[PDB]
DNA sequence: ACGACCTGCGAGCACTGCTTTTTT
DNA sequence: CAGTGCTCGCAGGTCGTTTTTTT
C-alpha cells in the first residue's frame, strides 16, 4: 500500500534502520529507545514499500505474545500482516520439523515430552552408570547441553571435569543414553526443537533451501539473550539470501543462567562484516528521573559497551524507596499505594508489581485482595502443568499414540485398577523382547505369555485406550476431551474425593473449555488434536491460553505481578519493584559466583527500572520469611549504585534519610 | 352337622375306634391299615357328633404336608376344618413359644438357628475345651442331647464314656457353653422348639392350662417314631383333661438313628392304664402279593408284638426283581420300565421310585430325562438351604434383629466391603467389653476406640443396615427381599460373575415369588416377615414350599423321587424300590451295629414295600460307583427273606432265577 | 511444606481332604 | 466343597526437600 510514512512516527535514525532493506543490519540500542517499534516499521515498509511479500518475512520473537502483538500493530500498517510468519525460535522449530522431520528419521506424530516426561526417561537410564544423586540435576546438565548446541561425546570434552557435583563422563554418558531410549520412543525435547532443525538444515540442504523461500527477510528481536544452537539455527537460515536484521541490548541480557551467550550480539559486525549498524540514542519510554536512575546503575558494570542513553521526557515524579520493618508491611504499603494512586486517576492496568522470585507472590496476592485490588498473575503455577491435566493430556497422548509409554506409565496407575506396580515390570521386560510396544503387552496379557494374578485388568485397559484411540481417529478435541476424562474413570475419582477434588476437577473444565475456544478460533480452523497439544506444549509465562486459564475468575484492567524476568520487553505507567534486598537481588547465588554473577543482578535490575515510563517505588523489608523461618534482611547493595537519585519514604507520602 | 357316618365308611374296628371321645386312647395296627383314615374320621366325628368345637382340637403329624392333607379330607366331612390346630410338634412349638416365650426369658424377636448359625456358635465355643476335633460332631452330640431331654449336666451322667469319640466330659462341656453363647443372642435352635416349651409348661402352670384349652381332645399320628421330649412334651398336653388318642405301628418306626423311642407306643398302657385300644387287622393297600411278602419280611425281626396284618385285596400282578450289571443298567431298566407301564395306562404320578442314600436319585433323574419321563425329586439340594438364600435370609434377620451377630458374621463379606478378617475380631472384642451388639461397633467405628484403618466401611455396612431395618420396620417382604438384593450390592455380583451365578440369581427371583406367592396366601392374611422366616425354618422335605421350589419348572403329574425314609405315611400304585444291596439296605452303618441295627433296615424295606398299590418292581445291581470309584455289589441280605414271593426277571419282561 | 518410601490390611486365587445313611 | 496359604495391589502415613530466574 505504498507503506507506513516513516519520518512521520519515527526519528531519523530509527527511520533509517526501518528503511534498510536487503543484507545484514544490526540494531544495537538501550532501553525504552524503539528497538521493537523500528521492527513493527520495518516489517510494513519493506511490504509497502519495497514490495516484499508477507509470505516471504519471517520475524521471531521472545514469545508468542510479543509475536501476536507485533502482528497486529502492523496490520494497522500495512495489510497482508495475517501472512507474516512470526513466532519464537521453539515455535519455528515445531513448526519446521512437523513438515520436515521424516527426513531425519523423525516418524509423523513423533512427541513432543515436557519435564515430567524427561525424568521417566532419565531414571530408566541412569541405573548401569557411574553416577544419591536426583534425576533432574541430569535434566538439566542435558537441557543446558542442547542450549549449546552440544553432543553427548561434545559434552565429554567440555572444560569442566564436574557438572554440577558430577565426573563429565557419566553425565556424557547419561545424556548418550538418556538419547538413545527418547528416540526409541519416537520422541524428542523441548532442546530438539532447535538442535533438530539444525540437525535437519545441515543434513538435508534442498530442505534447508525450501525454508528460505519463507524466511527471505528474517528479523530477530532479543538477539541480546539467543543461545549457541539459536545462533546456529539463524546463520543457517540467512545463509542463503543474508537479509539477516537483528535487534537487542547487551545490558538487558538476562538469560546467561539458561544458555544466552552476549557474544552473538557483540560479534554480529564480525559474522556479517558487511552489516549496516544502526544505533538509537533516546529513550522515549521513561521519565528523565527513572532514566538517571537507570544509567547511573549500568554504569557499575564493567567491560560494557557504552551506549548513549538521552532522556525525550522531562524529569517528572521523583523515584522512591521503602524499607517495610516486615513482608506482609511491605504487603501493606504496596497495597495501600495501589489506592492512593488510584484514587488520583490512575487505571489498574497502568500498574505493576515485579519480584525477583515467584515465591514473593503470595504475600503480595492477599495483600491486594484484602483491599479487593483486583490482580492479574503471570508466570504463576502454570496450568497446562497441574497433575490433573498432565494426566488428562497423557491419556490423549497415548490414544494418538499406543506406543507413547512414558505416557502409559504415567496414567497407567491413576485411577487405580490392578496396576502392575509388579505387573507393570513384567509387562515391561515382556515388551522389550517382544518389542517396546507396551500398550500391545496389556491386551497380549490373557493370550499370549502371561502374568498371572490380574491378566483380565491390562486387557480392559487395552480396550478402555483402543475406545480413546478410536475416538482419537476423528470426533473433535474438546469433546474428545470429555471423552478421556469421563470413560477414563478420571472424574468420578476426583469427586468420590472431591475436596480438594472440586478444586481439581474445576481445572478439567477450564480444559475442555479453552480446547472449546481454541477450536473454535480464526487460526485453528481445521485443527488436529495433535494440534492443539503441540500449542499448549509450547506456551511462554505470558501467552494467552496461559494468562487467561491461570487468571480465570479476574477481571482484566487488573493489577500485574510478574518476576523481573518476565517484564522482559513490556511498560508500564506505575512500577512497583519489591524485595530490593541483598540475598535477593542480586541472588545468593549471583553472590557466591563473584562479579560476573552480580553484573547480571544488576542488569536484571536495570530491566525493572526501565520497565516505568510515569513514577517507579521500590521498597525492602528488615525481615522476611523463607520455608517457615523468618530471618533478619538488609537492603541490596544496588542502592547503594543510585544513591542521591531517589528519596527515601515511610508508608505515608514523605521524606526519610537512606 | 351330625358328622360323617362311621360304618358307611369304615369297618367295625375302625369305626369304633373314629368313636372314641373321652380318655386315652391307643390305636395300634400295620401298615396300609387305615390308622390315618381313621383319625380323620375321628377328627369329623367329634365335631359333628359328639360336638366339640373344632378350635378345641390339636391334630400332631410327622409334617406340614400331612397336616395339610388331614385338614382337607375333613373339611369334606364336616364345617369348621378352617379351625382345628394340626401342625408337627416343631410347628407347635413354634406357635406356642412366639405366644408365650417372654414367660421364661425369651424376647419377643428371639432367632430360630439353622445348622450353620449352629457351627458360628460352636466353632466360637470349643476353643477353650479339651476338645481335630469337627464342629458337627459336637453339634450332633447337641441335637441327640435335646431329642433326648438331656441337660449338660444330663449328659455329664451319660451312660458312655465316649459320645462319636468324645469324652463324655468335654462334650458336655461344649454343649453348656454353646447354650450360654445361644441365649446371649436371644436364640434357639430346632430342639428348644420342643425342649423349651416342655419347660414352659413346667415352670408356668398357668400357660399350660390356657394351651390345654385349645389342646382338649389331642391326636397324634406316627407315634412310633416320636422322642422323648415330644413324649413329654404330650404327655403335658395331656396332664389335665387326659384326652389322648395316639397311632403308630412299631413294624415302621424308622427313626431312631435320631431319637425316636419305640417304647412310648409300647407302653401307652402302663403310662395310661385306662386306655382304650384299637387295633386294625386288615391291610386296604396293597395287593395280597406284595402284602404276603411284606409279613414274611417283617417276620424276621425278633421280639416285636406279632399283629395280624390280613388282605382285602386278591393277590394282583407279582412282585418283581432285576439284577442289572450296572446302577447305570439300572437306571434305563427303571426309565424304560416306566414308559412301558405309562404306554399301558397308568399315569406318572401314580408311580414312584424309592432309595435308601439321596446319591441315587442322579443317576436316576437323567435315565427318565434321557427318554424325557417328567420327574419330582423330594428332598434334593433344599431350597431355602442353598448359600445365596441363607445370605440373603441373614441380612433380612439382622434388619429385624441388629444385635443378631450370627447373622452378620455370615454376610459382613458377602459381597466384600472391608471385611476385616483383622478388623471383625477388633470389632468383636470391641462389642464384647462396651456389649454384645457387634452391628453398634460398625457404626460406633469412626468415634470411639476407632477400628482404624478402614474406619469409614464399617460406618456405611452401618448405614446400609439401618437402611434394611428402616425398610422392614414397614412394607412388604416379598419387595423388601427385593430392597435386600439390590442394596446389600449381592445381585450386581453374581451379575458380574454370572455364570454359575446366572443359576444362584435364578434362585434369588425364586425367593421373591415364593415371598410373594406366600404374602397373597390365605393362611398369611397380614402376615409378618418374620413370619415368613418362621415357615421357612420349619419346612419338611414333603412340605409345598419346598417341592414347588426345588421342582420349578417340572410339570404336576410326574414321577416321584425320594428316599425310602420320606415315603413314611404315602403310597402309590407302582413302587420301583431300587438299590436292594447289602451295604445299601441294610447299610454299612446298620451291619456294624448287629441285629439291632439290621432290625432299623428291615423295618425300613418294609416300609418301602408296603407303600405299594399294585406293583412292586426292585432292582439292584452288581457294580456300583460311590464318589470317583467303582465296586462290586451283592444283593441284600434281605431278599433271602423274601425268597419264594416274588420273581427274578431279565430286563424283559419274564425270569431269570437267581 | 512435596513426593518418594514403608507397613499392614484386604482379598483373590489356588492347593487339598471326606463330601455319601437316613432328616422332623 | 471348603478351608486354608501365598502373593499381589493399594491406601494412609512418614520424611526432607523445596526456588533463583524460564524459552
Ligand atoms: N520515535 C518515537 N516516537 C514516539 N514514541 C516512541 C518512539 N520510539 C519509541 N517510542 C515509545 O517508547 C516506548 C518504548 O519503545 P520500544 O519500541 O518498546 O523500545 P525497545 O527499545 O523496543 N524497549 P525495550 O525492548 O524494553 O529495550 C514505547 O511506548 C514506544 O511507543
Ligand atoms: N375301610 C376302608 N375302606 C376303603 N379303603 C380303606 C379303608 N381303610 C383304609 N383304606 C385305604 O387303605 C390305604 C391306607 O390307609 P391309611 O389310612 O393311609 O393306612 P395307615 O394305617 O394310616 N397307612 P400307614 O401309615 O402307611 O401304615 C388308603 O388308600 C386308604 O384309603
Ligand atoms: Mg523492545
Ligand atoms: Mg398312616
Ligand atoms: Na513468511
Ligand atoms: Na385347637
Amino acid at each position: 500500500s505504498a507503506g507506513p510514512d516513516l519520518l512521520q512516527a519515527l526519528n531519523p535514525t530509527q527511520a533509517q534502520a526501518a528503511d534498510h532493506f536487503t543484507g545484514p543490519a544490526l540494531v544495537i540500542a538501550g532501553a525504552g529507545s524503539g528497538k521493537t517499534r523500528t521492527l513493527i516499521y520495518r516489517i510494513a515498509h519493506l511490504i509497502g514499500h519495497y514490495g516484499v511479500h508477507p509470505g516471504e518475512i519471517l520475524a521471531v520473537t521472545f514469545t508468542n505474545k510479543a509475536a501476536a502483538e507485533m502482528r497486529e500493530r502492523a496490520g494497522h500498517l500495512v495489510p497482508g500482516a495475517g501472512d507474516l510468519w512470526m513466532s519464537t525460535f521453539h515455535s519455528a522449530g515445531v513448526r519446521i520439523l512437523r513438515t520436515y522431520g521424516e527426513h531425519i528419521g523423525l516418524r509423523r506424530g513423533f512427541v513432543i515430552y515436557d519435564d515430567d516426561d524427561q525424568l521417566d526417561i532419565i531414571k530408566e537410564v541412569m541405573g548401569s552408570i557411574p553416577g544419591e544423586t536426583q534425576p533432574r540435576v541430569i535434566r538439566g546438565i542435558i537441557d543446558r547441553a542442547k542450549s549449546n548446541l552440544w553432543t553427548p561425546d561434545d559434552l565429554d570434552r567440555s572444560r569442566e571435569p564436574f557438572i554440577s557435583g558430577l565426573p563429565r563422563d557419566a553425565a556424557a554418558e547419561a545424556y548418550r543414553r538418556y538419547e538413545v531410549r527418547k528416540k526409541g520412543q519416537n520422541a524428542i525435547d523441548f532442546g530438539d526443537l532447535i538442535t533438530e532443525t539444525v540437525r535437519l538444515f545441515k543434513e538435508v540442504p534442498g530442505v534447508l533451501d525450501k525454508v528460505q523461500n519463507k524466511a527471505k527477510f528474517i528479523h530477530v528481536d532479543e538477539y541480546q539473550d539467543t543461545n549457541r544452537a539459536q545462533y546456529e539455527l539463524t546463520r543457517l537460515l540467512a545463509s542463503r539470501d543474508r537479509n539477516l536484521l537483528v535487534v537487542g541490548d547487551p545490558d538487558q541480557s538476562i538469560y546467561k543462567f539458561r544458555g544466552a551467550d552476549i557474544q552473538n550480539i557483540l560479534d554480529f559486525q564480525k559474522d556479517y562484516p558487511d552489516a549496516k549498524v544502526y544505533m538509537l540514542e533516546h529513550n522515549y519510554r521513561s521519565s528523565a528521573r527513572v532514566l538517571e536512575a537507570a544509567n547511573k546503575l549500568i554504569e557499575n558494570n564493567t567491560e560494557r559497551l557504552d551506549k548513549t542513553l538521552k532522556p525525550v521526557k522531562e524529569a517528572g515524579q521523583p523515584v522512591t524507596f521503602h524499607r517495610a520493618t516486615d513482608h506482609r508491611a511491605e504487603g501493606d504499603y504496596v497495597a495501600d499505594w495501589l489506592t492512593r494512586l488510584h484514587g488520583e486517576g490512575r487505571a489498574w492496568s497502568e500498574m505493576a508489581i515485579l519480584y525477583r522470585t515467584n515465591a514473593q507472590s503470595r504475600v503480595i496476592e492477599e495483600s491486594l485482595r484484602r483491599v479487593q485490588i483486583p490482580a492479574r498473575i503471570v508466570g504463576g503455577v502454570g496450568f497446562y502443568d497441574r497433575r490433573e491435566i498432565r494426566d488428562i493430556l497423557a491419556y490423549a497422548r497415548l490414544a494418538l499414540n499406543p506406543a507413547d509409554d512414558v505416557a502409559l506409565r504415567r496414567i497407567i496407575g491413576r485411577p487405580r485398577r490392578g496396576i502392575g506396580d509388579t505387573a507393570l515390570q513384567k509387562l515391561m521386560e515382556w515388551a522389550r523382547t517382544h518389542h517396546t510396544s507396551v500398550l500391545t503387552a496389556c491386551a497380549n496379557a490373557a493370550e499370549q505369555n502371561i502374568l498371572d494374578r490380574g491378566a483380565h485388568k491390562a486387557t480392559e485397559f487395552a480396550g478402555l485406550m483402543e475406545a480413546m484411540s478410536e475416538a482419537a481417529d476423528n470426533y473433535e478435541p474438546a469433546a474428545f476431551l470429555r471423552f478421556v476424562m469421563e470413560t477414563s474413570g478420571y472424574l468420578d475419582l476426583l469427586r468420590q474425593e472431591g475436596q480438594e477434588g472440586q478444586v481439581r476437577l474445576e481445572n478439567l473444565e477450564e480444559l475442555v473449555s479453552a480446547a472449546e475456544e481454541w477450536s473454535q478460533d480464526e487460526a485453528n480452523v481445521g485443527g488436529s488434536i495433535a494440534d492443539f497439544l503441540d500449542d499448549a506444549a509450547l506456551l511462554s509465562s505470558v501467552d494467552d491460553m496461559r494468562t487467561k486459564a491461570e487468571n480465570k475468575g479476574a477481571p482484566e484492567d487488573a493489577v500485574t505481578l510478574m518476576t523481573l524476568h518476565n517484564a522482559k520487553g513490556l511498560e508500564f505507567p506505575v512500577v512497583f519493584i519489591v524485595g530490593v534486598e541483598q540475598g535477593l537481588l542480586p541472588s545468593k547465588g549471583a553472590i557466591a559466583e563473584g562479579p560476573s554473577g552480580i553484573e547480571e543482578e544488576r542488569r536484571l535490575f536495570y530491566v525493572g527500572i526501565t520497565r516505568a515510563m510515569e513514577r517507579l517505588l521500590m521498597t525492602a523489608a528488615q525481615n522476611r520469611m523463607q520455608f517457615g523461618k523468618t530471618n533478619a534482611a538488609e537492603d541490596s547493595a544496588f542502592l547503594e549504585d543510585i544513591e542521591g537519585l531517589f528519596d527515601t519514604v515511610d508508608p505515608y507520602g514523605q521524606p526519610i534519610e537512606y
